[PDB]
């Protein structure tokens, strides 16, 4: 059988979306979790000296969004058409920009900008997903962040009811909900 | 016929890889180059308040790399298999990281950053006999890398010293007839 190994740290972080894509797919994988200590001397073994790295039948693929997208396309969670896939990619790029800009003072104004943009996509889509009529990897990516932020800073969601509903919808999807219940509890 | 409009500033910048995909595909498109002054009233109309934005038959798609990957898949420049396309993606994302890292700046940030990044790029080149980064055919990440390398080497001749394979790649890509033609004919801009 095809063999998937995902190497990351012992935390959600940049490895989590890939993990949730596997969960959605009901796909078995090897979940390898490194500590800072054991990672650092292994750096040269990875394509760009960083984690996460996926191995598919032993072949390495690095970079979190490249890994998520690859797995999503493999399992059917990257949109229905090429333009849908591209729209999902654009939202995921917008996310990475928003993360970079934070970088109370920084978290609030970053999120009103980003969540305003997200909300536009949600309101024009009757399905409840960000793009098209089916769950995608960017839904996972965004819902997980929003849950995380709302967990740490409860007023994160205030003023964004469509975004709240989306977070709840995605995180209650049976295979995601299960994964969230069963995954290792980590500070990040 | 399918109608493509690319909106960006009057420069290479974040719009150029898309322009070069179009060139490579011999696809006509509307190349809209805004001034800051005409951009201001248009900002609210873009998906994330920024450019570049592509319209395909009037439907907007924002974000540089999303645009390039889309165009590249449309036209056949995103690898031969799903895994190739993911490797290409991984290189473009490594590029992005490198750009984040990078006279005084030359020596303090540029050259260190480029040693690390060009080392990674060189490893990909030297394991592939074709002369491309991934697979046996040109892809959009070849375009993105070669353009950056050309640009930096224009600014800082020593950029390419130590990286002959990267230079060779830059020249191969930029002499590809449709790309050469575009480079010869594009507006000359400071960025």
């Amino acid at each position: 059988m095809v063999h998937y190994k995902l190497t990351y740290f012992n935390g959600r972080g940049a490895g989590e979306c890939a993990r949730q894509v596997f969960a959605l797919a009901d796909q078995k994988y090897e979940d390898v979790r490194l500590t800072q200590e054991t990672f650092v001397p292994l750096k040269a073994t990875f394509p760009f000296g960083q984690v996460p790295v996926l191995e598919v039948d032993g072949q390495q693929l690095a970079q979190s969004q490249a890994i998520c997208r690859y797995l999503a396309k493999t399992f059917g969670f990257a949109g229905a058409t090429p333009f849908e896939s591209a729209l999902i990619d654009s939202l995921a790029d917008a996310y990475t920009d928003y993360r970079a800009e934070m970088k109370t003072d920084v978290l609030l104004p970053a999120r009103t900008k980003f969540l305003g943009f997200i909300t536009k996509f949600l309101k024009k889509n009757s399905s409840g997903f960000l793009v098209g009529d089916k769950i995608s990897w960017v839904d996972l990516l965004v819902a997980e962040h929003v849950a995380d932020m709302t967990n740490r800073v409860p007023e994160y969601i205030e003023g964004f009811p469509e975004v709240k509903a989306h977070m709840e919808r995605i995180q209650q999807t049976p295979r995601i909900k299960k994964w969230i219940e069963t995954r290792p509890e980590t500070p990040f």
